[PDB]
């Protein structure tokens, strides 16, 4: 089988029925026209931010990573490993896609350990075993993986989805594309930056151009690019007409060069 | 491979760390001493009742089944398919058990359709395809399945865990044991009833002895018993010393006769 292609899904578009319908329409068209096996890794920081409101809880992110206290890991796991994951599985079913929902601990796909006591139950993701997912792919299923993981001691961990995607990419030797709610990395004037290198990324970060979630995203992209030795793109899945070319490997956002 | 044994886990014991540690200890001991493949199906009505409190929402059950409005299916899916499911996967990991979390729609394991518009997103579970789970079992994994499902049209459905377990039992041609927070079905004086038949069940229900969740449970048990042609037990997993004999097939609660 060919090297898989991991499509990481994130952004506020995860809360759009029209966006999801358009996306799954394009996924089906791609699947039925390409032999390359697909794997979906999803985030859902928005679903969490909403549930923390209905719950009246605060949201603190220490440089892109959400502080996850022990008293909030269950709620977060519910939102990400449950709600977000099963919502995507429902859309796949609606589109006759045979999918299987998983989290990082299934088949030890992605190894996770506590990153920093200051962050709480936030995990550091690293390559695991590709056996389970490789078998699922060889049997014709579309794995849909959340970013919740678990340590060997049995503690649930919240992994930022971008880092989970990169770790899984190395595990599977797969290509990676990071889809968000913005047309790639934007510059000081808010215009799309076509190509990105580690040196340029550093500059923009120091200048304060790349902040919050995009800092974590560009770093995960660079890691994947140098690890896989292939370019990694950051693009938007907001506009239907661009979806086709996007999956075809066309530069639609910011291409991260190894 | 032998016919699997589905262990359905429910009750308030799902909220007990001591109970969970004791249970997984006995599961490991059973697994390492029996060739019969295990499959876990879990409920978690308690996790839901708590989340509906922190949210300040009402809980209505029309004869054992929780009314699930469209505006609550995502929250419920989060609690059951997410929190409850991943909590059990963490305990399995803690005990070196290679498990894989699934929901009813994975591999179309259990077919689900809307049961009644009066109930909202509550599903009617029926046998599906045993291919995915049979493969997981043959590869050495312990499937841990939640009771959330999805219709062919892509709508998430809340299935009462007892009914999901029975449907999966028929699908896999597996034996079934329903574990709860009570020592089986109790009579008018609150004493354990050793054996149960369809005729006796009807009587007790009409008399008001068997109510709420136990009505759904005894009915699912009877269906499984007549469908599989084998006895189905309803017992408690509260006391550690009883766990061994329980899994060994000893009468610890109420044995449902076909
Ligand atoms: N230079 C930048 N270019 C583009 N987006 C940026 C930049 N700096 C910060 N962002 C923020 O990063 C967000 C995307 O990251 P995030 O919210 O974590 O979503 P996700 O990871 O689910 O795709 C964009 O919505 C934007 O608000
Ligand atoms: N005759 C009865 N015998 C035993 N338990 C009963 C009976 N009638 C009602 N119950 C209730 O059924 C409950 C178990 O059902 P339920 O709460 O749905 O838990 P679960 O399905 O997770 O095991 C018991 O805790 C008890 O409160
Ligand atoms: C640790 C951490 O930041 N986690 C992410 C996971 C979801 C995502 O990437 O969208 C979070 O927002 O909670
Ligand atoms: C429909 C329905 O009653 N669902 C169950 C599922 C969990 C269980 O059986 O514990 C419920 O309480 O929400
Ligand atoms: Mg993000
Ligand atoms: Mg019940």
């Amino acid at each position: 089988m060919m090297n898989p292609l991991i499509i990481k899904l994130g952004g506020v578009l995860l809360d759009s029925e029209e966006a999801l319908e358009r996306l799954f329409s394009a996924l089906v068209n791609y699947r039925e026209s390409h032999q390359r096996p697909l794997v979906i890794v999803h985030g859902g920081g928005c679903v969490v931010d909403e549930l923390m409101k209905g719950l009246n809880l605060p949201v603190k992110k220490k440089n892109g990573l959400r502080v996850t206290p022990a008293d909030q890991i269950d709620i977060i796991t519910g939102a990400l490993a449950g709600t977000a994951n099963k919502t995507l599985l429902a859309w796949a079913k609606k589109h006759q896609i045979a999918a299987v929902g998983l989290f990082l601990g299934d088949g030890d796909s992605v190894k996770v350990t506590q990153l920093d006591e200051e962050l709480g139950h936030v995990g550091l993701a690293q390559p695991g075993s590709p056996k389970l997912i490789n078998s699922l792919l060889e049997n014709g299923y579309l794995p849909v993986v959340s970013s919740i993981g678990v340590t060997d001691e049995g503690q649930l961990m919240n992994v930022n989805a971008d880092q989970a995607a990169t770790a899984l990419a190395a595990t599977l030797g797969a290509d990676l594309i990071l889809l968000s709610d913005v047309s790639g990395i934007l510059d000081g004037k808010g215009q799309r930056i076509a190509e990105m290198t580690a040196a340029k990324a550093e500059q923009l970060i120091e200048q304060g151009i790349i902040t919050d979630g995009m800092i974590v995203k560009v770093n995960a992209a660079l890691d994947a690019a140098r690890t896989l030795g292939r370019p990694v793109d950051i693009a938007s899945w907001r506009h239907a007409e661009q979806l086709p070319a996007l999956f075809n490997g066309m530069p639609m956002g910011t291409r991260i060069l190894a």
